[PDB]
């Protein structure tokens, strides 16, 4: 069943119906505005980092912003989360700057409104949400204000029609496609049953730089609970991959399909997973005809997160196998202290500063120790160990996790 | 209580009043010249009765109507007495619908003839039309109202302000020390000093006036040249002598008082001869309960200000579902044989009163539309009908639901058409 997935290529059907020349796009995904709102330390993280993304777009003078979904963490965001998102979009996206993008294709393009002066149009697809969910989303609200362009709507999970937004700047032509989040198993089934219809403009067939935006699992435990890369039509040149939190901004080239996949990652860690450790970035994609150049930009406002894997039997400072309750503590405490120094150094690197009295100090970092304690060693209560770093770490819970080798 | 309500009328001009140092196009968007025209309304309660199969879209249609009349009649601004939303946390549909109506009816190329003299973060534009990136044709001004929904520092009104669609004024950070500062607006020779007090728990506000903890600020320039307008959202009357705002408490320098919160349409206004102001209670644009006060046909108004004078034009709302109520005292009826098995007689009379109320409701609707009942014309929506029946004196009743079910597809409230009670 996993073997079958590699063999299946170009699924669904393709129908044909009706830097002045460099398209600059700020690419990001998953800001999860509102996540960890009630946390005393982490409460304002999502608001600050979502603002940063829009701030970089304005400072760097990009033509547009493209997001891979999950602007909000919840289906029903709090009044604070909604207010903060709207405030950031209004202050960073409105202005006298002319929009050099020409459209060739309340609901109509925002930067096309005569009553709204949009300097940098935001384009986003709908993402996945785990809180309890009518026919009105928080993304529909962002669209109605004229601040975000909601594209890639999936009204029916059965028959999905993928139509493009056609944009031109000088000689460079962009055919922007999107598929809003669909339950992975459902989407997988739609591609297998040939229920996904891609629409291409008849004119300038080979002229349009084809960009697809998705919000799905890139991998899964079950062979039907993710979207295989081979399923995606080979006429595409670039794929922006949302939903997946790990920053893989450098990208991966698929040699068969002939298209690059860029998984930018979230702008906030939503769990203490290994995937969340990779420093967060956004990117500037510079399209110029057929080729492009992607510039990775490190996020300055994201709280550092260091994870360390420890094997006790390998620690020459600890004696085995006795009551080393004291040995394990001293050693483990020093590893947290080492992880904090690594986190602080990672933060100053992102800022371009040095640790001195005149400079701003780093925020409390997220620290996780995965400790193998086999044959044998004395362990602590994980919560009791985590209480030791009360004003040194952002995570009051889960500083340590003890495990035995399987 | 009686002695305390009496003392309320004896007291006047509560608090403290001091002075503070301060077509035409005043909008900054970049891509009756002496008469300030204001569309006045209150309490649209967007989202109320959302889940009702018949009444679900009433609040959205009527809130749109108010903004639609403002645009059609070419007013300078919209002034609301609070409660744009029914809930503290409105649904996604309610918020979407309010924003859609505001964007379509208030944005446009129409020049704003109102000059902002002084507005006594902010990273955002406090005043709407002064934003160079938003083309505001008709600025909306509103105060915060009361909500019975659980309040889980950010309001839905703050969200409307942040989009640049509504100007939230008359904020009340502290209940103890309330400072009432004006928004100063000029059109030709006409000078408007606009004041607001967002809803405060009635008992708490009453105490603030008594403890002289309410400070009113007046512009030194043009002292007796401003037309003073106050916007409130409080109970105009109450059972307890401390649970409402007495008119006498409000400073007499005011010329006009827009009274929000109260749902009954009393758009004609009342003149207070001592305080020398006119109080206008416009009423809600939707019935929130089947109360006697909700029966009076709904209106909005156009307040025309020239110098220190005003003319108010009453406008009937066409989209509001008709509501007829009848109070029936069974002992005051005949021929109803009392203290006998009179179920048939009681029912026969009550059915005829519902039929009478339906005919009255339909006639009230056609009147609001300016049409006659003919095949080419639109038919009225299902009306709200309520019978409050006193059955004291020996009278047989019927289950309210079974009685209401006799009029299926004839009334909007198919569950509670009748209410049987005994006089206390
Ligand atoms: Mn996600
Ligand atoms: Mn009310």
């Amino acid at each position: 069943a996993f073997e079958e997935n590699r063999r299946l290529r170009n699924l669904g059907s393709v129908e044909y119906i009706r830097s002045e020349n460099t398209i600059r796009i700020l690419i990001s995904s998953d800001p999860h505005v509102g996540y960890g709102e009630k946390d005393p330390v982490r409460g304002n993280d999502s608001f600050v980092s979502f603002n940063e993304i829009l701030e970089i777009a304005r400072e760097r003078d990009v033509d547009m912003i493209l997001l891979g979904g999950d602007i909000f963490h919840d289906n029903k965001p709090s009044r604070k989360a909604l207010y903060q998102a709207l405030r950031s979009l209004r202050l960073n996206c409105l202005g006298d700057k002319p929009c050099e993008l020409e459209l060739l294709s309340v609901c109509n393009i925002n930067y096309l409104d005569p009553n709204i002066n949009v300097a940098i149009p935001v384009f986003s697809i709908h993402g996945n949400h785990d809180d309890p969910s009518g026919r009105y989303s928080a993304l529909d609200i962002l669209q109605v204000t004229g601040l975000v362009n909601y594209f890639g709507r999936v009204p029916e999970n059965d028959n999905i029609v993928v139509s493009p937004i056609l944009l031109q700047k000088g000689f460079t032509k962009l055919a922007l496609y999107g598929i809003s989040n669909v339950r992975d198993e459902r989407l997988y089934h739609s591609f297998r049953e040939n229920k996904v219809k891609f629409l291409r403009p008849d004119l300038y067939r080979d002229e349009w730089f084809n960009l697809l935006t998705v919000h799905q699992n890139h991998s899964a435990h079950t062979p039907t609970s993710y979207l295989p890369e081979s399923f995606i039509q080979d006429f595409y040149d670039f794929v922006l991959w949302g939903h997946e939190h790990e920053c893989l901004i450098d990208g991966s080239y698929n040699p068969t399909q002939k298209f690059t996949v860029v998984q930018p990652g979230s702008t906030i860690a939503t769990s203490l997973s290994p995937g969340e450790t990779a420093p967060k970035h956004c990117g500037i994609l510079n399209i110029t005809g057929k080729d492009f150049h992607l510039e990775k930009i490190r996020l300055r406002t994201v709280r550092p997160f260091i994870m360390k894997d420890i094997i006790l039997s390998e620690v020459s400072s600890i004696p085995p196998m006795v009551e080393n309750k004291k040995e394990v503590l001293t050693y483990l405490i020093s590893k947290v202290e080492e992880a904090i120094t690594e986190a602080n150094a990672q933060w100053y690197e992102a800022q371009g500063t040095v640790p001195v009295v005149e400079n701003e100090k780093p925020p409390l970092p997220l620290i996780r120790l995965r400790v193998d304690y086999t044959g044998g060693y004395q362990t602590e209560n994980p919560q009791r160990f985590s209480n030791r770093f009360v004003g040194r770490v952002a995570n009051a819970t889960d500083v340590v996790q003890f495990y035995l080798k399987k």
